[PDB]
């Protein structure tokens, strides 16, 4: 089954200029109902090139907790829908008020900031 | 000079599985302080294979008065952060009511519904 909140390795390339790729983790940040009855999810990718939050669209995520590589960071300015067939292994989920975060980095990100 | 609720044309391909892909308008949705200081934009697809929103995803543009070849709609399960190289001419621009019911449509999307 498919969560928001799941995150899951899958392939961003290819891609052109600053646009993330790589084979890496995303977090899945569709709503319930689409994960569920698309054949699309929506995902934010995550880098373990830094690990310190740079923007308020940036979240940071522990390797202690979350099974990764590395300290990482979620990148709410880097949003895209994915074909489900991208997904490959489900990596981890991310706790409640990790979600919190996200939800509120992806508001100032689309400028849904006037709630 | 990019802004939020701009409508440009843009080549989103290639793409995989149910991906929206090809050359065609997208609508900005990143906020402003990214659209003029980060090198890539966030956008919805627009298609005109449907004319009415069918689902509360959806939101319907009119093309007489957003000088589109047919009746379209904005698909906010269809995102894409794209590098601004990606952009070719601008189209158009949203008005603020409209901007609205792509801002509803989008909380329901990402599930930041309660919001």
């Amino acid at each position: 089954m498919i969560r928001r909140g799941d995150v899951y390795l899958a392939d961003l390339s290819p891609v052109q200029g600053s646009e993330q790729g790589g084979v890496r983790p995303v977090v899945i940040i569709q709503n319930d109902t689409g994960n569920k009855y698309s054949p699309t999810v929506i995902v934010a990718a995550i880098t373990g090139r830094i690990n310190k939050a740079k923007i308020p669209t940036h979240v940071e995520i522990e390797k202690k907790k979350y099974k990764l590589d590395k300290d990482s960071v979620i990148l709410l300015e880097q949003i895209r829908t994915l074909d489900k067939k991208r997904l490959k292994e489900k990596l981890t989920y991310l706790s409640d008020d990790k979600m919190k975060e996200v939800d509120n980095a992806l508001m100032i990100s689309l400028g849904l900031n006037a709630v």
